DNA sequence: TAATGACCACCAAT
DNA sequence: ATTGGTGGTCATT
DNA sequence: TAATGACCACCAATA
DNA sequence: ATTGGTGGTCATT
């Protein structure tokens, strides 16, 4: 999983930079760097935006994912 | 609003009390010594709460961010 | 004209 | 059977 | 257990 | 109309 060093040390086309547990940083050509969270609700796949980076830190994105997991843990 | 400085210096009480941050987030301080984060929310009119973790393991900013995650989920719909 | 939510595919490992 | 990683698309705000 | 999710009354503040 | 802030309870695990 990511450190904040690995993120600034990146570089194309849209690509996903994975942390863990479905959380990733989306990098688009322009410089658009936005956190997202892959999840399923009773089988269906979606994603939720956790804000823009570096405004939203990695540890910020992680804690957002944590709160969301607790919500999804029911049920 | 809540600050960590306020939490640090909370007076002991014989009774549970809630210390409000904002947007439904509070710290529940129980007589014993336990301090736990809870978020007050409603899903289509029905009220509940979710535990966000023990303070200080979970910090004020940590809990706030768990809340911002949860609020984004709730904002659907 | 972006960003977001809602998906697709295959696949490995729990 | 379900999630998470790699790598994408497309419609609705 | 002590902590959690659900959810009560009363009302003030958002919206 | 809906939430957020007081201040509580209750039954499971």
């Amino acid at each position: 999983s990511l450190t904040d060093a690995k993120i600034r040390t990146l570089k194309d086309k849209p690509f996903k930079v994975s942390d863990s547990h479905g959380l990733y940083l989306l990098v688009k050509p322009g410089g658009s760097r936005h956190w997202y969270l892959k999840y399923r609700i009773s089988g269906k796949e979606s994603r939720i935006a956790l804000g823009a980076y570096p405004a939203i830190s990695l540890s910020d994105a992680r804690q957002q994912r944590e709160g969301i997991r607790k919500m999804l843990a029911l049920n």
